[PDB]
């Protein structure tokens, strides 16, 4: 069984639950961040909140795209995963043969393609609130393989309306369809206590996105309609249609023009077209830019920069207040969906016996933080002519050096 | 086979698939670039989206050459790809056949002309979300060779009306032509969860790049009309016609003509012509580049630019933050890519057998890191002293010096 105890049948593992549902495959994204307004985006929040997240997500999508600077804070935050070595560790004070399956759970791993996408994938659940990844299960004889991972869209899944922390497949039922067991790995990282709807980081960073686009927009068309005055001409009783006209065009196209005559009797007046500054619109801009780098990244680094300054304590004094903090959370629940979806199937499928859910292997990504190897190069010589004896293994292990083989 | 399974005949791999398509061959950019307003570039998106991917290719490149930062960014982000050293491994723990494999591929990657040229082709993949390499193969006797690499472009192929993620040639049919097997090296880079059609960095890029011509374009016409004011001359009832052009000759040339005269009947007024400054235009287009360079290249070094300061972990300070997370996720892609395109045609064709797909050899570039040498040299005496026994391979492969041979 799966480690919530819920019935695994291999019958269901040969086909995907969605492939008896080619409706889905055939949909477009709607696009609904044209033409947004606060009471657009407030409907569409509080909609989502109800349990209909196909517009929530496609906008999260829309505004993950239009956004240079909140795509390049993601991405970076993710990649900052992405780059992390990784190990699979057998549980605590653990047993040969559980030693045997972590090992066999590691060279699986190693060998299998697509782990980077598939790392990639799960993280869009950090700003989606979460993220589905459907697996194909496969045969090489006796031991069952995962043949691909494939990330489905958001929009794809809905709330059950019994149960607002379960997701679901839009079947066109009410109750759409439960998730099959087995055939999933749905990364649901928890930046804030609350249901799923809710979770996402997008939800946060909606309203500057929205404050920013707004201030861009009047700011290009402020930049349009400067450069020349508007200019009104006035003619008098008694001028006829072509007159008219000609008036009209010689107006129209005087600005452009240098010199131009009218007779006496007509008129025209330079009015002011658009004066001020940019200094409103580039303040909003400021303002939510700053807002977004602090909460996607922190406020200590991107949007307040922590600013230049080497030396040996300069990697602790940026990493481990704020980004240290940040990079082990999110690859410590990264950490935990994989060893829950993937590892658990593997185990015990491919693997004889029905070992206790507690005791299965868990994945762990490497968080060591550089040390100083000068620094404690010269303080070891002196502890250890004083008497202490300090184990070579936490020396070891602390300056990433591999113990003697 | 190929890694994906599909059935490979050798038949087809005489001719490439496009011969037979003369047409393609013949074809002309559209340059969708010109007369671009954000409706145009928001039907274009759309449109790509749903499987016309001409326009957008087009608009892509169009945007590549007229704006010189964006440019600027993309050949520097790509060569810093290209000046990477590289080597084939063997898989994890191979046996002395896979070794030999192995090192046969390595000899004639290494002799293979045109390698360069191969990655640069496939790094345009970054941008335009898909890059594609048709691929020539001949016998010199008994083993297949790649002749060439030719790259195809993005305008050449479209989106399966089954299928969103696969991509497939134009042959003036509605669901095109599948991608023949053993004939193509695709490389497709995911910076963002989705389809291939959301999946490039330009769609990101074009709104700045859309803010910064217009800003561009408004500024050069400002600058044009600057200069001389506009002045308007008035005439009086009864003013025949060649009085009326000699009244607006002298109009006209009286900008340049520093003295003029009239009657006292007629009147001149100077309007201002264009008054303001370059602050709103030169701040629109300093946003537009700081959103692409941070889009780009990382908003620690580019946009915010690091500034100076040197130091031995000073390589690190610049580097391992955003700089070596990009570098490593690009040459990752890259090695993914490359190893699952050309490296096993060439080991199924080249060498008898039928080798585990799991077990082929894998592409990898250099990404070690200059470690000081000074700083380290120093701490190991007092380890080896105090007698941690630290192995001779982990330092000579971190200096980057070889082992004794």
């Amino acid at each position: 069984v799966d480690v919530y105890g819920n019935p695994i049948r291999t019958q269901q593992l040969r086909e995907p639950q969605t492939s008896r549902l080619a409706g889905l495959a055939k949909e477009f994204a709607q696009h609904p961040a044209k033409g947004l307004t606060p009471a657009k985006l407030a409907r569409i929040l509080v909609e989502a909140e109800q349990g209909n997240l196909q517009a929530q997500a496609e906008l999260f999508m829309d505004m993950e795209e239009r956004d240079a600077h909140l795509f390049a804070e993601m991405s970076k935050r993710k990649r900052a995963i992405l780059g992390l070595d990784w190990a699979v560790e057998p549980p605590r004070n653990a047993s040969a043969a559980e030693k045997a399956d972590a090992d066999y759970l590691h060279e699986l791993l190693l060998d299998l393609e697509g782990l980077e996408d598939l790392l990639l994938d799960a993280l869009d659940g950090i700003g989606h609130g979460y993220s589905c990844i459907e697996l194909e299960w496969a045969l090489q004889g006796r031991e069952w393989m995962p043949l691909a991972f494939h990330h489905r869209p958001q929009s794809w899944f809905q709330l059950n309306p019994e149960d607002q922390n379960e997701l679901r497949l839009r079947d066109n039922s009410p109750a759409g369809e439960a998730l099959q067991p087995f055939g999933w790995i749905i990364h649901r990282p928890r930046a804030r206590s609350g249901y799923v709807a809710r979770s996402g980081l997008f939800r946060v960073l909606a309203w500057p996105y929205l404050f920013r686009h707004y201030a861009t927009s009047d700011l290009a068309e402020m930049l349009e309609i400067y450069g020349l005055p508007i200019r009104l001409g006035k003619y008098p009783p008694g001028t006829a249609d072509e007159e008219k006209a000609t008036l009209l065009r010689a107006v129209t196209g005087l600005g452009h023009a240098a010199a131009g005559i009218i007779p006496e009797t007509m008129a025209i007046d330079f009015q002011q077209a658009a004066q001020g500054s940019s200094d409103p619109f580039l303040a909003m801009m400021r303002q939510s830019e700053d807002a977004i780098s602090k909460a996607v990244l922190g406020g200590t680094l991107t949007s307040t920069t922590s600013q230049s300054g080497g030396g040996a304590f300069a990697l602790g004094q940026v990493h481990n207040e704020v980004r240290h903090d940040l990079l082990a959370s999110d690859a410590r629940q990264l950490a935990a969906t994989l060893s829950r979806d993937l590892l658990w199937p593997l185990l015990v499928l491919n693997r004889p016996g029905s070992p206790d859910v507690r005791r299965a292997p868990r994945l762990v990504f490497d968080l060591r933080e550089q040390a100083d190897i000068t620094s404690m190069a010269q303080s070891i010589p002196a502890l250890v002519n004083v008497g202490l004896e300090i184990p070579s293994a936490w020396v070891y292990d602390k300056l990433g050096i591999p113990q003697p083989a």
